[PDB]
């Protein structure tokens, strides 16, 4: 059993009050209260992210293990935290998301954070049957955990065979969600891809303890293996520590406002 693969098996035992405490021990969480007025109020001037996945995107371009250029296409956008986000960076042109919707599935909210009208994003649309497009740089986010992780892995296979087909079209810049990385079907596939496409897999600090996500990003490199098991282990000793102390809370992106040329 890879060490993923025993932290699950660890998770799954724990008590839904070990549960609670354990998911946001010591990760990085934003302040969204503001996010939610706006949202109460229909603010969409504020700047205020539509989600908690636009500080995990700037985490990961900060670093440079993304860098967003040209046009963009985000698959699995939901809200649009990825997108809207994208829009406010000076190499970006064009911001394309798709997202499935329909009832239990995010809705696409409309906003005006800076490059808003850079952004296109349509619900109604199951990526699994969308025909690839040309684009410079490729996101998705989609991964639905599970307590199963066959299920896990059958999901994040499933995605690592759609993206492929968008990979084959050029874009050099990407940011890929790998939900379940320890599984080793998953791992194997990713040397695969890794082999035909670089990059490497990296873990968000503000994920949330209680799932194994890593992103496949463009601008990582290194063992696709250890670099799970290196998280691994940073999952396991924080299941084990006696004195629970909670997240560690930062700032959320400020997103501005207005019109890109
Ligand atoms: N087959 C699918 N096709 C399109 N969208 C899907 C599909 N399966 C799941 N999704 C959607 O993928 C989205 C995953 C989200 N994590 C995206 C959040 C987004 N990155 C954000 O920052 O706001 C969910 O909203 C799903 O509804």
């Amino acid at each position: 059993r890879t060490l993923g693969e025993q932290w699950k098996e660890k998770l799954n035992g724990l008590s839904k009050e070990d549960f609670l405490k354990y998911r946001k021990e010591a990760i990085t969480e934003v302040d969204r209260s503001a996010a939610r007025k706006a949202r109460r109020d229909g603010n969409k001037t504020g700047g205020h992210p539509v989600s908690r996945g636009s500080a995990k995107l700037r985490w990961m371009v900060e670093r440079q293990f993304v860098k967003p250029i040209g046009k963009v296409v985000d698959l699995g956008c939901g809200r649009g935290g990825w997108s809207y986000y994208a829009a406010t960076l000076k190499g970006v042109q064009e911001v394309r998301g798709y997202t499935k919707g329909g009832p239990g599935h995010e809705e696409p909210m409309l906003m005006q954070s800076y490059g808003w009208n850079l952004v296109t994003m349509k619900s109604g649309v199951d990526v699994y049957y969308k025909p690839s497009e040309p684009c410079d740089t490729l996101f998705c986010d989609i991964g639905e955990s599970s307590s199963s992780a066959e299920v896990e892995e059958q999901r994040t296979l499933r995605i690592l065979e759609m993206v492929s087909d968008w990979l084959q079209r050029g874009p050099r810049e990407f940011c890929i969600k790998v939900l379940c990385p320890y599984m080793p079907r998953v791992m194997e596939r990713l040397e695969v891809l890794q082999r035909r496409y670089g990059g490497g897999l990296v873990r968000v600090p503000l994920s949330r303890n209680s799932n194994h996500e890593m992103y496949w990003v463009s601008g990582a490199a290194g063992n696709i293996v250890h670099a799970v098991n290196m998280t691994s282990q940073v999952l396991i000793g924080r299941m084990e520590k006696r004195t629970w102390h909670g997240p560690k809370y930062e700032e959320d992106v400020n997103l501005g406002s207005g019109t890109r040329a």
